[PDB]
């Protein structure tokens, strides 16, 4: 196919969550409550020890007499989250070894945003992109956004495969969920209902820079080669998994569902990824522990679900966990972090048996059910 | 390119409103103010007779004792403006003689809604198309949403074309703007500003496929070929039309620039347009007056700006004109309801000089300021 990851770059906001500012925030703005006790609680066993966040409990955002409106969460969005996807982009750049001139196409998402231009526009002008950059920003997909976009570009770069032209992919994901914690606090303590949201959520801006092979820089250098991707929707789960415009930005909807849904799809999604390139695959790369997996940590469960149902170690996940408990879940900013973090040093030392693996499966699983997955080839 | 639009459906709601509908609802909930009498005035000079709606100046919806949330309106955003997404892509579908399983991808767009899971996961649903459809919801663009998408189709057509795969391509675009009248009401009292956006949108669904022609049978119909594509963004004009996030939906943005820089972008983008492709076009096709025009009729002077511009008269763009006066404007449903007028027996009785032209630049503005044309081949 000709598809490559020529560069990864991720920027987190400079600030970390502790599992007390949840408490802090709750016992400033609301009484004790059976709920918000219930949520504090849960809180505690996330296996998140920070969440990346925009600001500190003391940000004037979250503490107005009222929580911000969307309007005013919008503002934020472009004031705070817009630098770290410029930064993350300029991070891809670099390391692809791309000038702005030769970004081709974007594809961009967020489900943490509504505006008008997007917040891709803002990052393209920023980056001095082409004024005839064709631009794409995904809407309606939330955690799946990251693999979804990859996916998106990845048919984007072979429509300029067909006509013999050079494409290199600008690919985006910019989440700030921290500032909607009023939000969800109102909602915990109006409702009597355990939303636990508060204890997930984090904010990131990840990149990638999918390159179709024309006209590369030859001899080209790569980091991951895109070998294929499955994508497919779990009928009749509309209402187990969503994020619901409000204005107050957008609710969380998550059933008791979730964590099964998402383990049973793994087998069937695997084996589909799989048949679709057997004979390009080594006889060594089979089975799911054969690969290391860059699973998208949305919950323990998650991760704890596909160590069951597909028989892995946590470690054949490990760049997950590392994202997962020093950041929290950053929705579709989190896979490229992910995909960055395990090709570093360090993630090396802790690979299963020792043995680093040369394919990486790219798991995500987001509001549709959607369900994401990718077949990657390491350099 | 093998690129062909196989059928079109447009599927507009039950009711029409005349310039009286906004007297009787600005009368009904504000005193005149000096804004508010300007803004009504303005609504007569206009040039539209009618404006197509969700409903009447009785629905629910629009009296209550505030603005509809932004919550509020996604629920008939849901319950009123799905069914026309559904019955456009039915109409599109049936002239392209495909059943659910052939379509490959679906484009969709719309500014007037946010979810997770996106409108289109429901369109899909209700339609019974695969599980494993390549969906992409575009946000961010606003009126340049239909040809914003039928390009991005355009490209993952040609991805499948890499591969030699057959592409079949849902595009869709649904508006439901009329809902937010109480929103622009209410600012146009509160902070006396002259805002026409009442005076100008309307809802609708319309929708193309797209197909790559691989798998097609030799002869097979089309109504269109679409051979090439422009799009450009306008510098440093961001300020001067978008569509804000709030709590009451999405407020208008438009500044008194945007019929000058729109007008002014015509010649340049069309130059462009048309070098690309001009060795692809016979003689009697070289210069602006030669070619049928689909142009979005994003107010009067867009259209009148566009017969001085390029030196056309208004029934060189008599689908254009013919959907504004009696629809208003769809923001980005419009352009396929366009396309989809511009083939019926009565516009051709229209063409300039009894010349139904076989070549059609299509062409449409949005926040950005984005500025979106194609080139299509009339069968």
């Amino acid at each position: 196919l000709g598809l490559s990851i020529t560069g990864l770059g991720v920027q987190y906001p400079p600030y970390s969550l502790g599992p007390d500012a949840i408490d802090i925030l709750s016992k400033r703005y609301h009484p004790e409550s059976p709920a918000m006790k219930k949520v504090l609680a849960i809180n505690r066993y996330t296996g998140i020890d920070q969440r990346s966040s925009i600001g500190n409990p003391d940000h004037p955002l979250v503490n107005k007499p009222n929580p911000p409106t969307v309007k005013e969460l919008h503002e934020v969005f472009m004031s705070d989250g817009v630098p770290l996807a410029v930064e993350a982009s300029r991070k891809a750049m670099a390391e692809a070894r791309l000038v702005p001139a030769q970004i081709t196409h974007m594809v961009s998402t967020t489900c943490t945003d509504s505006a008008n231009p997007g917040y891709d526009h803002y990052v393209a002008k920023e980056l001095g992109l082409s004024d005839r950059l064709e631009k794409v920003l995904l809407h309606g997909i939330g955690c799946s956004g990251g693999l979804a976009a990859l996916r998106t570009a990845a048919n984007l770069c072979l429509g300029h495969t067909a006509r013999g032209k050079p494409a290199r992919i600008l690919v985006l994901a910019l989440e700030v969920s921290t500032t909607m914690v009023r939000s969800e606090l109102e909602s915990i303590d109006a409702l009597q209902e355990t939303r636990i949201g508060i204890a997930l959520f984090s904010d990131c801006a990840s990149a990638v820079i999918l390159s179709n092979g024309i006209g590369e820089a030859p001899g080209k250098p790569a980091i991951y080669d895109l070998l294929g991707w499955e994508n497919r929707v779990i009928p009749d789960s509309e209402h187990d998994l969503g994020f619901d415009v409000d204005p107050m930005g957008w609710k969380v909807v998550l059933s008791p569902r979730v964590p099964v849904l998402a383990k049973a799809s793994l087998q069937p999604t695997y084996a589909d990824l799989l048949s679709s390139l057997q004979d390009q695959l080594p006889s060594s790369y089979q089975k799911p522990a054969d690969f290391d997996w860059a699973m998208h940590p949305g919950g323990a469960t998650i991760l704890s679900g596909a160590e069951s149902a597909m028989g892995l170690t946590p470690e054949h996940m490990r760049a997950s966990y590392d994202r997962y408990i020093n950041h929290g879940n950053s929705s579709s900013a989190t896979i490229f972090s992910v995909l960055n973090r395990l090709r570093e040093k360090d993630m090396d030392a802790l690979a299963p048996g020792g043995k680093v693996k040369e394919y990486v499966v790219g798991c995500a699983f987001g509001p549709g059910i959607n369900v994401e997955m990718c077949m990657l080839k390491r350099r």
